[PDB]
């Protein structure tokens, strides 16, 4: 796709702005509204087309519902089929919250920015929530949430490629692995849930600048989140299609990990204080002395964390207990 061609006498193709498996994303000119937007093209492909119509079906119902929860996910302008190809037209927003650690070298931005981050999501995760609505996003991480503007700390999700409603679940295999919770590695029925799971991932990663759980495969995952939250509950393990790929029952109905050849902490050992350094000056001692960072402020933040990372998804913290947390009072 050129950076000069016109189409439809309304939109002028200025530059590739993002690439991805579902095709590009592109700034152009929309010479009717006198601005600048995005375009998310889609692929020719059958498969790629049919889980657009998706994205745009989810995007269309959160636009009929006002709000003041709504404005915290890409606003969809409008879409349409032009040379065989699904169009989803977005408003113009700016860098991702990786491309904002990788400006930090992965040294992670400060406490009051995280919180700020963290409002936001939560406010986003409350409004899919809204029960007519009921979206799980399934793909929460760093690089789907864009700042508004390159000055700001305003942000806004995006991608809902892989976004279903609640008892719509097409796939088994959702999320990224690092962000991917428990229930979802255990091939059990997944909940709005899991974008708490991924948020909770994604908090502790900006704050830190690496990413809590980094698995280069399933197995490496889940034993990564082990180190540091423990063995999960038997009731969910006992409930859990692919238990079995990670841990084994014993006879008095107990579960440990299935070992190979070694080397990880043991069980809940690697604990998230020392990983945030709470009571250590922050992330690698970085923080010592720096303000909105007293040990008070981190113990807030490392409770809220927790209560993103429970093991079992149905007393795992839902978004408006999220921001009734103390880690959001003044
Ligand atoms: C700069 C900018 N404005 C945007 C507005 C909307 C979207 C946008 C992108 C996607 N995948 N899905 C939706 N629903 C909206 N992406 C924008 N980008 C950067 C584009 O990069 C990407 C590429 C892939 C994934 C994420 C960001
Ligand atoms: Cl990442
Ligand atoms: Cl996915």
């Amino acid at each position: 796709v050129k950076n000069g061609e016109k189409w439809m006498d309304r939109y002028e193709i200025d530059s590739l702005i993002g690439k991805g498996s579902f095709g590009q994303v592109v700034k152009a000119y929309d010479r009717v509204e006198q601005e600048w937007v995005a375009i998310k093209i889609i692929k020719n492909k059958k498969a790629f087309l049919n889980q657009a119509q998706i994205e745009v079906r989810l995007l269309e119902l959160m636009n009929k519902h006002d709000t003041e929860m709504k404005y915290y996910i890409v606003h969809l302008k409008r879409h349409f089929m032009f040379r065989n190809h699904l169009c989803l037209v977005f408003e113009m927003l700016s860098y991702n919250l990786y491309d904002l650690l990788r400006n930090t070298n992965f040294r992670g931005v400060s406490l009051n920015l995280t919180r700020k981050f963290a409002q936001q999501m939560c406010t986003a995760l409350l409004f899919l929530a809204t029960p007519e609505l009921s979206i799980i996003h399934c793909d929460l991480k760093p690089e789907n949430i864009l700042l508004c503007n390159p000055k700001r700390s305003a942000i806004k999700i995006v991608d809902f490629g892989s976004s279903c409603q609640l008892g719509q679940r097409i796939y088994q295999y959702i999320q990224s692995r690092f962000y991917r919770s428990p229930e979802v590695l255990l091939g059990m029925p997944y909940d709005l849930a899991i974008d708490m799971w991924s948020l909770g991932c994604i908090l502790v990663e900006m704050h830190t600048g690496e990413p809590l759980f980094s698995g280069a495969n399933e197995v490496d995952q889940m034993n990564k989140i082990v180190e540091v939250l423990g063995i999960p509950p038997a009731h969910i393990l006992d409930q859990a299609p692919k238990a079995r790929k990670f841990f084994e029952k014993l006879p008095d109905g107990t579960w440990n990990l299935k070992k190979t050849k070694d080397e990880y902490k043991p069980p809940g050992t690697r604990k998230l204080h020392n990983i945030l350094g709470v009571e250590t000056g922050g992330p690698g001692g970085r923080r010592a002395g720096e303000s909105g960072h007293t040990v008070a402020d981190y113990l807030k933040f490392k409770d809220l964390i927790l209560r993103m990372l429970d093991y079992d998804p149905k007393t795992r913290i839902q978004p408006y207990y999220a921001l009734q947390h103390s880690f959001f009072k003044k």
